[PDB]
DNA sequence: CGATCGATGC
DNA sequence: GCATCGATCG
């Protein structure tokens, strides 16, 4: 990994910095008669301190600028830019802000984002114990805790981070810490606007630190809108993307080359931090709540939403060229199982393609055990070739498991059951039925019924999951998006899909219609699809 | 065990 | 400009 990657050295663009500065000073309710202390805990080359001082000078406000950064080169360049700007009252400290100073009145920040795997398992454990965090902790989550305690009560914070704390399971500690330490003023999900050169969807958090001794938090949400429906008008009286960040009306806006969907509203009861924070309008949230009330249950109550095998060496275990190998290394046909990947995914039906996985696990004496390499000589010599890469996986040997094993093989006896398969990263739901007993690749998830009767129940789930109804429910309840409108069909989200009463007459016709799309079509598939949409609306007792 | 997360990664 | 895939947490 690069130095910039491990240190999160990604500067804030000057125009985005100005946006953050203006909101901070408009939200600030301090005295402003004396020197206001401003802190940037990871100041980089000083862009945020310059941006907030520029805005404050236009208000005849005097600031004390304080910036910290553990990189001396960043400190050196920030001192040069601040000194040349003509501002005298500033101070820079070269240190680890986390420390592995008097409290300030304002914090403007864009802390580094470093994922758990780049921090290493050892340092991630220290951050969790020091700042009371859980899960796959990111470096920006630690900085959120560390910088918050440097802020005086009633002080204003304005910090941009990755938006993923809003919607991920691992963001739970951050959401809890934020709502219990701040009077949340505004959360701006910048979505896929791509203000940074880096591939990241950021969010900006504005809040007033609680006093411990009378406010409704609002939100701003902007994402690129790819599909403009016929009856939707677009506003184009804004020339720059940075200008859309001060729009105060929901709707479609186009900084030409792109059209953006902007939503404003209130965040609903963020104190329920264990669920993802939902940024939805009043109408979207009402429709979302009415579905939940009229829901019979959820997929979690009916089926196991499981991820495919996690091999941790895909190029070694998953191939299609098994036949054109040395005859001494062609694995025994018992070990080559057909495996379905995300590039074969479609709706209801799959598109054999010679793609097989070398399955290293089996059922011996009623238990799941790894295979014996002495029993499969041709498969042994093949895995002997890549032993260096396979044995270098430290986590494999720490669990007292063999170097040649698939890391997560799941249960070899469960592949035979009929199942629903769908891809994780996808802009549209592609849930299809499969009863041929093939393995599921790690880029896909798969659904088997909790009840030992796959009849009807998987077909009802499949019709729900593929529907535009559930895509609308997903975009409201589970707002985790990659670039290009790609949803994340993960266990933690699909478990929470609502399901109507499977004994309802509307549900029974969905099952028969879905059974036609699986068992048996020309372009009349959409005729049945639209019929399922109306049946789903009747099953949930709504009409949108 | 088994699902997560990605200043994505080319 | 489009769909990771392997270290990680619990
Ligand atoms: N442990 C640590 N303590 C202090 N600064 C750190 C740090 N780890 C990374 N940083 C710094 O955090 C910065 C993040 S880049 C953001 C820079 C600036 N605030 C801006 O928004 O433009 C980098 O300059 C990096 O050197």
């Amino acid at each position: 990994v690069s130095r910039q990657k491990a240190t999160g050295a990604h500067f804030t663009p000057d125009k985005l910095a100005e946006v953050i500065a203006k909101r901070i000073l408009d939200y600030f309710k301090g005295e402003k008669n004396r020197v206001i202390r401003v802190l940037d805990p990871a100041c980089g080359d000083g862009e945020l301190l310059l941006a907030i001082n520029k805005v404050a000078q236009s208000m005849n406000i005097q600031l004390e600028l304080i910036g910290v950064d553990f990189d001396i080169d960043a400190i050196n360049i920030a001192n040069e830019r601040l000194s040349r700007s003509g501002h005298k009252n500033f101070r820079l400290i070269n240190k680890d802000f986390l420390e592995m100073l008097e409290p300030v009145d304002i914090i403007i920040a864009n802390p580094p984002y470093v994922r758990t795997q780049i921090l290493g398992a050892e340092k991630a454990q220290k951050l969790r114990e020091k700042f009371n965090l859980k899960g796959r902790v990111d470096l920006y989550q630690a900085f959120l805790v560390a910088m918050t305690q440097q802020l005086k009560s009633n002080g204003i914070i304005g910090v941009i981070t990755s938006n993923r704390y809003l919607t991920t399971k691992g963001g739970e500690s951050t959401r809890k810490f934020l709502v219990s330490n701040f009077n949340i003023l505004e959360i701006m999900d910048l979505g896929d606007s791509k203000f940074f050169e880096a591939a990241v969807l950021p969010a900006i958090f504005f809040g007033e630190k609680k006093n411990k001794e009378s406010n409704v938090p609002k939100f701003f949400k902007i994402y690129e809108q790819s599909d403009i429906e016929a009856s939707s008008s677009v506003n184009s009286e804004f020339n720059s993307l940075i200008e859309l960040l001060e729009v105060n009306k929901s709707g479609l806006y186009s900084v030409e080359d792109k059209t953006y969907s902007i939503s404003l509203g209130k965040i609903i009861s963020p104190e329920n931090y264990k669920e993802p924070w939902i940024l939805a309008t009043e109408d979207e949230y009402e429709w979302f709540m009415k579905v939940n009330q009229n829901a019979y249950g959820f997929i979690e109550d009916f089926a196991h939403v499981k991820v495919g095998i996690k091999t941790t060496a895909d190029s070694v275990f998953i191939r299609s060229d098994w036949g054109e190998l040395p005859e001494e290394q062609i694995p025994e046909d018992k070990l080559l199982r057909p495996i379905i990947s995300a590039d074969q995914a479609n709706k209801w039906s799959v598109s054999g393609n010679n793609k097989k996985v070398l399955y290293t696990h089996e059922i011996r004496d009623g238990q799941i055990k790894a295979i014996n390499l002495e029993e499969f000589p041709r498969a042994k010599n093949y895995l002997e070739s890549h032993k260096e890469r396979l044995a270098s996986r430290k986590y494999v040997l720490k669990a007292n498991r063999n170097w040649y094993e698939i890391w997560v093989p799941h249960d070899p006896s469960l592949w035979d059951k009929p199942k629903i398969i769908f891809p994780d990263t996808s802009p549209e739901p592609k849930f299809f039925y499969e009863d041929k007993g093939s393995v599921v690749d790690g880029n896909c998830y798969w659904i088997i019924p909790k009840k030992e009767n796959s009849n009807d129940i998987l077909f009802l789930i499949m019709g729900i999951c593929n529907s535009k109804f559930m895509s609308k429910y997903h975009d409201i309840a589970f707002q985790n998006k990659l670039y290009a409108g790609r949803r994340r069909y993960l266990t933690q989200y699909v478990n929470k899909y609502p399901i109507p009463d499977p004994e309802s007459i509307y549900s029974k016709e969905i099952i028969s219609l879905v059974r036609e799309l699986v068992n048996n079509e020309t372009q009349d598939i959409n005729e049945i699809e639209n019929r399922i949409e109306k049946l789903i609306l009747r099953a949930f007792d709504i009409e949108s």
